[PDB]
């Protein structure tokens, strides 16, 4: 027919090799690509087997008839014989005449021409890339030439942070995919309320940024109170499951000319940050005296706060086991360390009643050193006794005030001297983002630990050419795998992909792995069959009681 | 007929939406990924104008059929006024019926897709982009295997280092994608001539890494001579252009659970240093003490060449204009410092003569210290006459000794206090390599230097997630294009794309951007229409003597 000029146009537009063979493996079609990377015109190859032409192998067929899909890329390379190996990511699938197995068909895909791709590299560097919004980069470019701009600068600008609220309540609950289709679905609502101009934006984590160039005080806030409404209203559901989404709106009201970025992106955020502590569900337009005086009032609550607990002796510490998962390892026993208080009454305040706000006002130094001082301390307690199980590894979770603080390492040393713990026993834990935010101190401080005999693990770790790209700089010893990623892993085929990418990559680079949220067997018993090094969960073991 | 069921089952294994319209808009064809992407089912939009169920805007049509063919990608949105935008990178052809057009054939990428390919990514992190070999990070993670291994460590192993000879010819006499070819070419050979268990990687620039697993002595040297004959063999030719290819190898035999991986990788490269050394187009088989007494003695040699030169007042430096593309801009006058070395005899010592052995050797703070001593000294000579040029900027490049160099600021405080040139005056330059060698230093110098109120330059950047990644981390006030991308950029698409893309996100990021090497007035109006911000090379002005 005259089906096959459509057909092929089609099949010539796509730069993916395209291959398609009889069930025997002789070859039926192959595109201009598909050409191009086995080194064989259709001419030339029509009827031939393809084993016979090139070879299709890995690193050192029929498969695809039995498991083998479409669904996931599996990496293969194109061994011609000839100018020899084209590395790809192939995609097969049966033909079908109607439940009549005729044929294959093969979606080849040049690895190597991923670098030439310069229209996604551009929109990459711009955008975010679950969302698709405009990234912190983009955002604050634009936000900035909305201030700097000689033209179209007659009025007023309005600068919004959205924060969803509880986000990490979707991801340790359900995962990370349903996180993701969350902050998908809060994207789409963002984008129906705001008209062309406004400028929306994924700034990090369940942070969104909003700009409303050239709009008045009164239509600016009358936006973020409906967008804030149409969140309130998302009936958000997981297999079933619904949950209660809801966000925290800071507003800025900016003049260009005047205000600068950095004072503008501030504002946004003490502003986000007093409608989160005023209770969430909120909008909180910024005042320079009115929205500044509450950070003032609870810099002063937040002081006394932590400093009445650490004297009053209500700051306690809990340990949960870490395991190795590989068969014939023995070692000594791994604890992670993780922080507790109790209120007046005598009952356990939950982490985000007082670690945003210690976090915000400064007072993670004060924490920080007294976890390590109580560690260490505890650890003496407990060799009094001999029967008692000697701990090999006491992993502790230090803040980016610890990080960049200079004085931290002098104090260490003391620590050091006065309770004789071996440094090799301590295992200092960063969070990706908290590594990140002040990469250059993160590398000096690693390697100054590390050079006193401590071990360093990086928390929370996502895989990407980005974060493998800051872990060559970053020199820790362990990985561990955000559990979020953990937690769907049996049931999300990406999640899974993830954990398996975030542990060979680690492994290449000379990391050892370790999976937190191991909440079941059946996920250990995963993680064990991937290569895992440790786990960390309700099946391995629960935070017990540590210090006195 | 029966070839529908054939397309269709290849059409819905693409992952990309295919879009197929006639001359006027009405669709003919969706895959699911199309049908997913524009929220419109083939049965219920057949027939209907694409315009009327979703349109393909931009960020604030008929085109396709006079020119924007899909030999490039285009970024477009889907804005389909139901669940809203869906990004895309457009590739459009014509449909033909035989010199008739009948249609239109749309190839749409989600952009959105690009974080859930798993194997891409896992691919990517532990291969070159370019080559398809792997890379650093595969390679040493395999080194170090192939020594700690408790299995299969019976005889012993073979690493090689294989530098390209004068690889920056072939890059700034043709362009970067001369370079990219020879590369690539260079690549297939060394495949060929290697066997099932070798491992061949590009470890980065012109430099290869090849290991040989339980492969005798004799046999190890036999195969690298080989190598090194099929490369001088290679009748590399770029656009009619012949280029006489060769390769610099450095071997080194290894010994499973004794030699370590930083003593092998060391080891391969005072090797290979060595053979460049000793004349190019030669193999340096590493002997612990008959080729180490040469780095000892090479060590001497160049102390005093480097000494001499500095007493005999053989160095001197030499200055080109940088000048702004943009229409309205005069400034001060810019100017690059280019340092230039005379012999004995008073002739010109060609760059590669001195300064591969004088940073071998750390000699290179010494030349950093005289450039900048001699540079505000010249500065101050200049200002003696009022009629004089006054220098605006006066751009200095720096070696990574330098910029790990702790005294260097005490140095540049001196410096600033005798000569008093003004430190806004003075840029200082770093490029992108130096900087991610010595990454934690070079955020540290970066920052000390602007606060001194200097300014500071990125040099031979290239573009990348990577690259752009590490640019949030280095305040730079310029981003300077490597010249090997301006040098073809009107003769090759992607470098031309590359400098676009260099641009924006150099622009995005608050950089200021420099093309070097732009030698006609047809680079000029090129990257001026473009947009960047400042021109250097032979069409604006060639270097000529700075100092007395
Ligand atoms: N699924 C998913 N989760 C993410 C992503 N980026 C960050 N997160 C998670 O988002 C959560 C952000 O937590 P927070 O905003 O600090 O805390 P919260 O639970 O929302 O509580 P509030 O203080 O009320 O904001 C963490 O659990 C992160 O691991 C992402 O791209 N996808
Ligand atoms: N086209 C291209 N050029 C690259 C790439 N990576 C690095 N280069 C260039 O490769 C060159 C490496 O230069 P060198 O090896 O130090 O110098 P050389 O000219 O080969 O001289 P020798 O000292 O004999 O090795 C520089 O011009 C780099 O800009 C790449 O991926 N593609
Ligand atoms: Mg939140
Ligand atoms: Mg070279």
């Amino acid at each position: 027919d005259a089906e096959r000029e459509r057909a092929q146009i089609t099949l010539a537009s796509i730069g993916d090799g395209v291959i398609t063979a009889d069930t025997q493996g002789g070859i039926s079609y192959l595109n201009p690509a598909a050409e191009q990377m086995t080194n064989w015109t259709l001419d030339k190859a029509r009827g031939l087997p393809l084993a016979s032409l090139f070879r299709i192998v890995d690193e050192s067929e029929q498969i695809l008839s039995g498991e083998i899909d479409g669904g996931r890329e599996h990496s293969k390379l194109v061994l011609r014989h000839d100018g020899s190996s084209v590395p790809v990511t192939l995609v097969g699938a049966p033909i079908h005449r109607g439940a009549e197995i005729t044929g294959v068909v093969l979606v080849l895909h040049d690895m190597t021409r991923e670098r030439q791709y310069m229209a996604r590299l551009s929109w990459q560097a711009t955008h975010d890339a679950l969302t698709g919004l405009t990234n912190r980069r983009e955002f604050e470019y634009r936000l900035q030439i909305a201030l700097e701009r000689l033209e179209r600068n007659s009025g007023r600008h309005a600068l919004m942070f959205l924060d969803l609220d509880q986000f990490k309540l979707v991801n340790d609950t359900c995962g990370h995919a349903a996180g993701d289709e969350l902050l998908r679905q809060v994207c789409t609502l963002l984008q129906q309320g705001l008209r062309e101009g406004d400028t929306l934006a994924r700034l990090g984590g369940d942070e969104f940024g909003i700009l409303l160039e050239n709009c008045p005080a009164e239509k600016a806030v009358e936006i973020a109170d409906h967008l804030r409404k149409t969140i309130q209203d998302l009936h958000f559901t997981w297999s079933g499951q619904p949950f209660n989404c809801t966000v925290s709106v800071g507003l800025v009201h900016l003049l260009p000319g005047i205000s600068t970025l950095e004072e503008a992106l501030r504002s946004a955020d003490m502003a986000c940050y007093m409608a989160k502590e005023k209770g969430r569900n909120r909008v909180q337009v910024f005042h320079q005296d009115d929205v500044e005086l509450s950070m003032r009032f609870g810099e002063m609550t937040w002081v006394q706060r932590i400093h009445l607990a650490l004297e009053e002796d209500r700051f306690s510490l809990y340990a949960q086991p870490i395991v190795p998962l590989g068969e014939g390892a023995e070692e000594g026993l791994h604890v992670e360390l993780l922080l507790r208080l109790r209120d007046e009454g005598g009952r356990l305040v939950p982490p985000l009643s007082f670690i945003p706000a210690a976090e915000r006002y400064g007072l993670m130094t004060l924490i920080d050193r007294w976890v390590v001082e109580n560690a260490f301390r505890t650890l003496v307690e407990r060799a009094q006794d001999p029967r008692a199980e000697p701990i090999g590894t006491c992993a502790i979770n230090l803040s980016g005030a610890t990080i960049g603080d200079e004085s931290f390492l002098q104090f260490l040393t003391e620590l050091f001297a006065r309770y004789r713990i071996p440094p090799q026993t301590i295992c200092f834990e960063v969070t990706e983002t908290v590594a990140v935010a002040n990469l250059a101190s993160a590398i000096r401080f690693i390697n100054e630990l590390k050079d006193t005999g401590c071990r360093f693990s990086l928390d929370d770790f996502c895989a990407g050419m980005s974060s493998f790209i800051y872990l060559k700089h970053l020199p820790v010893d362990y990985l561990k795998i955000d559990g979020s990623f953990v937690k769907d892993m049996l049931e999300d085929p990406i999640d899974r992909a993830m954990v398996q990418v975030i542990n060979h990559i680690g492994h290449v680079m000379g990391k050892r792995t370790i999976a937190e949220f191991v909440e079941t067997v059946e996920v250990m018993e995963a993680l064990r069959e991937i290569g895992i090094d440790y786990a960390q969960g309700l099946a391995i073991g629960a935070p017990l009681p540590f210090s006195r």
